[PDB]
């Protein structure tokens, strides 16, 4: 529970069983990783103007219950796990105390074409929101 | 000349009223557009490549009957108007004789720097339009 | 009454050209012209809920400039044109007052499964908004 | 099992050139979709019946991008069968190359609440186990 972003529904996203379509919710978790990255003074933007990627290694996703269309997902994000060359984030969708879905995902870093350790300036900045 | 691209309805695609969302016909088209340029022998991946690109300045799109998931449709494409700047592309996206939608995408082409269709484009492409 | 949706581009929504995908604009339309109905005393979720819809019958869009991730732009809505069976919005998308694309989305009303005329009470807030 | 070949679409690329990470789960889709074509259940023909399988859990993992340009093959079986629940495994490759793995759990759903398979789609489904 370190920052926490707001989501309207859009229609498009809804699937024909009146819910939000499984697949949006990823799009929501990177939504909520932007803004984390960006509240933190690291602008997902700007980390790639410089060259540096944070790619998806893997992805989990536990639906435990639907958004709909006419509401608002709150989605909280933190930093579980960083290392000199990978980040774990997690993540927790509710809508008002209660829990929609719950996941995860894991990132290399990639500079320049390639798996590298993450730069110093962003892995320090990074360090103050990890728990060691 | 007119080329036929079919496109299996996707689940993600339709929305609450059970139907193919508006916004996924663009995708549609994209798909077809890109089917029609390979099969010229344009692959519009390649294109990219050597640095051209056909961006998207004008979209159309009439919506008559809705497309369904578990359907197939058929998205039938021609080159309406070609220039040695710009290009537009016109649609008609049916299933089994019926008419679901129809619509246009106009394009211009970068070099990112605007710039006329190069020759050998320009050549293959005016063999598929004619005034 | 000219609504104005803020919209902060999404990472997933970018193509290949590094800037948002020409059908993404259309999603973006539709959240903007949500928020005028909202703002019109008609919460477009809670419409559907009594059985009326408006379904797209054209939707029309003109891109000048792209919009690109780390962005975010303005969607100004209006309500174009209302007739008894119809509604036409036009919309405006600028990042900073350039003009990046715009566009329309002609509406038609269904009410329960079939097409219809807009509902009385939906139709005069509707004449009252714009 | 199941092969599914895909066509990558220029809508589905990201800034970074490759396929969006999000776009993957849509394949999966289709390629179970299609997973149950071949074993005579037409997926809009049980949700017509008032049959429904949503997902409960999902998982991918990226070992290399897909590209537009590239057409890439979904590899489905099913890897976990019950009364109420099913576990599709998946690989997305390109050319023998893997590109990604995962899985889509469900749960299985009759009008409006979690339920037992019913009789034929469980059959069905218990020959391809």
């Amino acid at each position: 529970m370190e920052s926490v972003t707001r989501i309207k529904v859009r229609y498009a996203e809804t699937d024909q069983m009146g819910v939000v379509h499984h697949s949006v919710y990823a799009v929501y978790l990177e939504a909520a990783r932007v803004d984390f990255l960006e509240r933190a003074g690291l602008p997902y933007h700007r980390v790639e103007a410089r060259g540096v990627f944070f790619p998806v290694v893997e992805l989990g996703l536990t639906f435990r219950a639907p958004a709909r269309f006419g509401e608002v997902v709150e989605v909280r994000t933190r930093l579980a796990e960083l290392s000199s060359r990978a980040l774990l984030f997690r993540y927790r969708v509710e809508r008002e105390g209660v829990l929609l879905a719950e996941g995860f995902t894991r990132h290399l870093c990639q500079v320049g074409e390639r798996a590298a350790r993450i730069p110093e300036d962003i892995y320090r900045a990074l360090s103050v929101l990890h728990l060691k």
